């Protein structure tokens, strides 16, 4: 943290398009959910509950530690006020975005935002309007010391959005995706407009996912799974297979359950680790095959969980953390190598297909 920066929310209000997808409030919902997900990945939360109200407001609630309320000695303001009313950034050297900016973006772009925090046996409540605090942080009730979490309700400001109606189908798709990638999590959704409720919880995580999305035949017939590989503090889940029917193609990547549509170091890690294992298997067992060839017919889902994710690109949709490439590549190389060794009939066919890709 060589440079640390704190500003007001005016930049967000001036160019909402640089901080959110303004077609509807779905991206704002994703931002709040990403912050509760960080509690789940830290080990402190297991439940995220989403409510869509008839007044078009959205509420997200978790059972995490509860957003901090302590008065910051310098800024003279509770943690929750500081987090909500200011844009926080920093980095190693001087240089918006759809990720890595913070929940104050949601505050900036809402007419109203309420927060209830359960922490230390206290229920705290605070209110904001248009990104400014309008009701003081106050204790409104007591709870047991172990009854904890954060609940945020917000009313997107029509001034900044094409439509303030939440896109139900896209939200359900996003929730299902997150639940698939995180067996510690149960997500509940209540749509008060449609009168529907869903609950997701995937005990088996990604198992069967590619099978469901693809068939078409794949190699391996059973897509290859990497289950909760870790090196201490970073974690990797993945599934991949080759498919010669490019009718349907799945190539999805995430960091901390956040979709990374511009890929990044985790995807590069996967590509390299795969090429490394294919190259070593060909050599250990026998044209010029490249990483592009071994990657060309691959379908995958790759999900890394890391402590301080960094985003790059103008939209901040690409994971940039440099040490991730290495972490993923070694894991993939080693685990796939073991599988190829145990599965020579399918291994041979995978090699043949790749070598056919390379021949043009
Ligand atoms: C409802 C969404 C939600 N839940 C949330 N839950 C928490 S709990 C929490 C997080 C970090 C720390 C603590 C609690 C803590 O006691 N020491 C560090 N914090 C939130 N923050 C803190 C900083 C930013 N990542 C958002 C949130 C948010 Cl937002």
């Amino acid at each position: 943290k060589s440079i640390e920066v704190l500003t007001g929310l005016d930049p967000v209000k001036k160019r909402p398009g640089m901080y959110t997808n303004i077609e509807n409030p779905n991206h704002l919902i994703q931002e709040i959910i990403d912050n509760s997900v960080d509690e789940v990945l830290a080990g402190f939360a297991s439940k995220i509950n989403i409510t869509l109200y008839e007044d078009n407001s959205i509420e997200v609630a978790d059972d995490g530690r509860g957003m901090p309320v302590d008065i910051h000695p310098e800024h003279k303001m509770s943690g929750i006020e500081l987090i909500m009313t200011k844009l926080h950034s920093g980095g190693k050297f001087s240089n918006g975005g759809l990720h890595g900016v913070g929940v104050s973006v949601v505050n900036a772009l809402s007419t109203r935002l309420e927060a209830e925090i359960k922490r230390d046996g206290n229920v705290y409540h605070i209110v904001f309007e248009d990104g400014f605090k309008t009701k003081d942080l106050e204790i409104i009730d007591n709870v047991g010391k172990k009854n904890t979490g954060t609940k945020i309700r917000f009313w997107p400001n029509k001034k900044y959005f094409d439509d303030i109606k939440v896109n139900f189908k896209a939200l359900k798709n996003l929730l299902e995706a997150k639940a698939i990638l995180c067996k510690a999590l149960t997500i509940k959704y209540s749509n008060e407009i449609k009168k529907e409720k869903l609950t997701w919880h995937f005990e088996t995580g990604l198992k069967g996912y590619l099978d469901h999305k693809l068939e078409a035949e794949t190699l391996p017939a059973e897509p290859f799974i990497i289950d909760n590989f870790s090196n201490g503090d970073s974690y990797l889940d993945a599934v991949f297979c080759w498919c010669e029917d490019p009718s349907e193609s799945i190539k999805n990547s995430y960091v901390n359950l956040i979709p990374t549509p511009q890929d990044g170091t985790h995807v590069t890690g996967l590509k390299n680790g795969i090429y490394d294992a294919i190259k070593a298997y060909i050599e250990k067992n026998s044209i010029k095959i490249t990483a592009n060839d071994s990657f060309a017919q691959l379908n995958y889902v790759i999900s890394v969980k890391i402590t301080n994710p960094q985003f790059a690109g103008q939209t901040k949709e690409k994971l940039s953390n440099k040490d991730v490439t290495n972490f993923v590549a070694t894991a993939v190389k080693d685990l796939l190598t073991i599988w190829l060794n145990q599965n020579p009939d399918e291994a041979r066919q995978i090699v043949e297909n790749i070598s056919k890709v390379a021949q043009k």
